[PDB]
Order: C-alpha cells, then structure tokens, then sequence
C-alpha cells in the first residue's frame, strides 16, 4: 500500500495535481492509492478541487510506511527545505510527468521532478534534484541541469546549456545553444526574466531581462 | 439526428475544421452527423478541403431541429454578431477542443469556444462566450476570461490574470502572473501585440507592443 | 526488407532518433526493419544511444536494395549536398514525424522532412525538400515553404507566409501573417534570429534580430 501527495495547494500545486493523477492512475496504473494535498497554511483539513488537503503534521501522522510526495512550490529555497525535511522523515520524493511529457534517450532525472504536460527532455540530458519544468518547456541535447532549478512555462533551453543550482528561467525565455567545447552557463541562483533572449553566459546571482538579455 | 458546422471557411475555419472533426468523431464518438462550413462570401455551395461549404441562408434552410455551430472567425465583433444571430435562430453554439487540448480541474467555459490543439486550460479557470484559444495557448490557474476574447497561437497567459471582453492577445505574447490580492487586468478591447512581454495592467482599448510592452 | 537511418549523430540526430523510431515502429507499424545512425566523423562503427552508428561508406556497403534516410543535419547547405548524394546512390529520402505531430487538411510535404514532436502543419500548406520543423514549431494556413528550410524549436510561422529556399528561422521567432493579396516573404537564405518578432518582408540573405526585427 502507498499514499501520494502534492505539497503546495496554491497555483503551482493545483495545476500539477492533474499531472500527478496522470502519473499515478495511468503511467503507474495505480487506481488504489490515495493522493492528497499537503499545505502548511492549513490548520483543519479542507478539500481543494475535490482532494483532501492537510498540513504536514497531519500527513506525517498517516499510518503508512510508503509515502511519495511531489513538491509543487516554485520557490526553490522552499522546495529544498521541504525536500530535506521529507527525506529526513523517511518520505520518498516522487517524480511526476504528464501523458504528453516526452523523455528521449539516455536521460537522467533525480527524484522529485515536476515535469508538466507538453514538456520535452531531449537526448543525453542530466537533471538534478526537484526540477520544475512547467508547461511546454524543453531541455535539449547534452544539457546539465543542477539542483532545485525552476522553469516557468514555455522555456526554450537549447542544447549544450549548463544551468547551475537554484536558477529560475521565466516564461517564454529563449537560451542560445552552447557548443561541446563551451557550454553556455546559467550561473547559480540566476534569474532569467519572462521573454528574455539569452545569447551569452549569465553570471551567478544575475537578473537578466530583454531582447537581447541585459542585467536588470 | 444533428448537423454541425464551422462558421468561416478562411484561415481560422480551415485550421479549426480538423479540430471540430476530432471533437465530433472522437470526443463525442459521432461518426453519423454531417459537418459543413458556413461562409457568407458564398452564393452557390462549393467544397472547401472536401467539406460542403454554404452560406448562412442555406444552412438555416436545412431541415434539422438540432444544429451546432463553432464560430471560426477571429474578429470578435463579427463573432459576437454571428453568435447573437445563431442563438436568435435557435441554433446551438458548439465548443470544440482537440485530442491534445488539456482541461484541468474546476474549469468553466461558456458554449462556443474554439480550443485548438496543444492548448492548456489550467486549474480553477473561468472563461466567457466564444473564446478563441489558438494553437499552443494556455490559460493558467485562477484566470477569469470575459466574452469574445481572442488568443493568437502560443499565448502564455499566466495565473491570476483577468482579461476583459473583446481583448485580443497576439502570437507568442507573454503576460506576467497577477496575485490573489491584485489580478493583472487586460482591459476591454485591448490589443496585445505579437511577442509583447506584458508586466503591468493594460488599459481598456490600449494597443501594447514590445519587450517590455509599451503603448504603440 | 528495408534499412532505415538517421544521417547525423550529433545533437540534431540524437534528438530526432526517437522521432524516427515513432515514425517506423508506430506510424509505419514496422518492428522488423533495422535503424542506424550515419555519421561521416566515424571511421570504425560505434554505438550512439544504443544504436549502431557508421559512416556513409559503410552504409552504402549494406546489401539491401531498400534504404530510407532522414537527414538530421540542421545546416541546410550540408543537408542539400547529402540529399543529392543519397538520391544519386538510389537511396530514398524518408519523412519522419512524431506521434504528437499534427498534420491538417490538404498538406503537401516533399520527402525527407524532419517533423518533430508537438509540430503543427496547418491547412493548405505546401513544403519543399528536406524541411526541418524542430520541436513545437508550426506552419499555419496557406504557407508555401521552399527547399531546405530550417526551423529551430518553437517557430510561430503564421498564415500566408512564403519562406524561400535555405532560410533559417531561430528559436521562438514569431512571424506576422501575410494576406492572400500580399503573402509575407522570407527571402532565400535569410536568417531570422532567436526571439525575432518579424512584422515585414525579410530580404534574401538578410540577418534580422530583435523586437521588432531589424537588420543585424
Ligand atoms: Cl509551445
């Protein structure tokens, strides 16, 4: 027996719950296991879109040895804090993908990714901890994505790009391909704004916007 | 018995007819009902892409009590005029979606929407009359879309956005999310240009272009 | 009996091989025919992502009268040179599409196209030799695409656009629709940059970037 959850019942979670149901009901063929929301804003349990929603204290109290959680909180500092709590409490991180999520050859993705509908992860990609790939995003050939990276919808991450930990890539941003000799790097904790057209390396902690991308 | 139609046999209609066939043949499981084009440019009936095409006078003359029409005319002033005519003539407005159109939880969409392939309508969205969501568009969580709104392909409408009646959002435009306390408003009859990167409220009747969006 | 290949084992080929397997195993229902990579960088055969990879000399030497090749090299000058070699050696050019590639009514596409996942080719489109439509691209109604045209991912080619031979359209570029009286032309060998917002005719051999597009 198993219990599943989506951690976060705000916009991120409510748009991922249908995806977690595709993952569980169709890709895993599991019509038996319950799935709930976890949200620490809750005191008493409520329902959100027809699913039971409870705080983490209550979720921990459930008498099941086999818990699986997708963290659906876009802020990567919160996501890392929750992931470390879950692992310490002996709860499994759970990767979810949609029926229309395309995974190509020789792809490695660490546990706990949220891979939305219409996402492509192309050939020979490596992805670290609790990746968020929102609707329509792609990661093309030979990319290396670090830990707690977050893509908004419709990110175009071309080939030979290395995105370091905790970077955020905004809606519809486009990133030029690197080369095998010079991968294009997005630095640790960088923020690439909605619609940015990135043609060069982004420094760690930089915020870049515009076409072409410039420091904000 | 029933008769279906796509109103408009120009580019909008010809790219929606396959979608109307997915809706009718697959999602409704109806291999019996006829589907035609209506276009008022026609005097004599013709064929368009292998479908009978006739003017509205001829469509009205068909002896069937049960007519269903998708209005495939992007201009929302024309669309409203035709919708009001159809309803007055006792003809039903007909929502169409593709096999790859994704509808999430607690979504309300008024009759007569054209929801293209690869469209996502995410959690807790409300949409008014004869919405057009062209190919690849999305409407994310908690949005409220009014009546006779029109999206070009690949619109990224993020969460907590309120788009008022008759707005037009151009190809690949990106709109920043609102918050629950302050939804980002696109005003009545506003035009958001192809590729616009919208980070603030757009006034009613404004035309905005660019990255970032500015008045044209 | 038949032998298939993807010509190019670099990023283009490695992200198309899964698509060629969808085309062959599912759309053609062929679980018998072998598929390999061809790459002229190879001296001795190797494996790439679990597929045999050989140079063209070795592929020619295979004793099969019935060879089918998808050219997965984005550079259109190389693609034309290889296509002419294949045809002269009595090898067939092979169109590939994905399970999520949508083709609408009255579409004509010459042999050897690479039509990626999530691509739409809309109504009444004509496409010439060895077209590349990378992930998420669309070609809308009434377009005429010439020979050896190349789209990066997420190109938005709206209706009534004529793209002449060897043009390249970069990631996420958006092109305004033409009209029936005045198709919007992208000239021979033009380059439209990543993220460009094209609102006017692009001259032959021009390089255009930005929002709005300007000469680079
Ligand atoms: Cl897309």
């Amino acid at each position: 027996s198993k219990v599943f959850a989506v951690y976060g019942a705000s916009g991120c979670g409510r748009s991922l719950m249908p995806v977690a149901n595709e993952q569980l009901r169709i890709l895993e063929g599991d019509t038996d296991s319950q799935i709930v929301f976890i949200d620490d804003a809750l005191d008493d349990n409520i329902t959100v879109n027809g699913y039971t929603a409870m705080n983490y204290t209550k979720f921990k109290s459930i008498k099941n040895d086999d818990k699986f959680v997708l963290i659906a909180i876009a802020n990567s500092s919160i996501r890392q804090k929750i992931a470390d709590k879950l692992v310490k409490d002996g709860i499994s991180l759970w990767t979810v993908q949609g029926m229309t999520t395309l995974i190509m050859d020789e792809v490695s993705i660490d546990a706990g990714a949220a891979l939305s509908p219409f996402v492509t992860i192309a050939a020979n990609v490596t992805i670290g901890k609790c990746f968020h790939a929102n609707l329509y995003s792609y990661v093309e050939h030979d990319c290396i994505i670090g830990d707690y990276v977050t893509f908004a919808p419709r990110v175009s991450c071309n080939g030979n790009i290395h995105i370091h930990d905790h970077a955020y890539i905004g809606t519809g941003a486009v990133i030029k391909q690197g080369t095998p000799d010079k991968p294009l790097i997005i630095g640790k904790g960088a923020i690439v704004g909605m619609g940015a057209v990135v043609t060069k390396e982004v420094p760690a902690g930089a915020v870049v916007i515009g076409n072409p991308a410039r420091l904000l």
